[PDB]
């Protein structure tokens, strides 16, 4: 990711989707 802006918000949004939908079933959280 050249962005680290559009991309980082995308990854944070994806992380939030996963942990909300399911408690814990391989949450992404690739957000250093
Ligand atoms: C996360 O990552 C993603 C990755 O995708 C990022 O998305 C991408 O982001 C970039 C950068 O913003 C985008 O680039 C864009 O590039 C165009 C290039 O020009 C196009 O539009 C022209 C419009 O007309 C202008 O030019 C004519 C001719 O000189 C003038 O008469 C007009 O008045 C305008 O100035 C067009 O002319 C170009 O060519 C076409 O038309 C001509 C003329 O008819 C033909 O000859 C050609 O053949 C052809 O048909 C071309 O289509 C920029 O225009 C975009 O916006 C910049 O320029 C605008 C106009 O000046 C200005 O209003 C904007 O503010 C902006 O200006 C900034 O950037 C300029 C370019 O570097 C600088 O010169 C300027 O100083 C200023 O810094 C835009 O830059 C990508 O499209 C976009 N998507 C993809 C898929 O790549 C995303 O942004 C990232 N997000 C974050 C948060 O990090």
């Amino acid at each position: 990711c050249s962005n680290l802006s559009t991309c980082v918000l995308g990854k944070l949004s994806q992380e939030l989707h996963k942990l909300q939908t399911y408690p814990r079933t391989d949450v992404g959280a690739g957000t250093p």
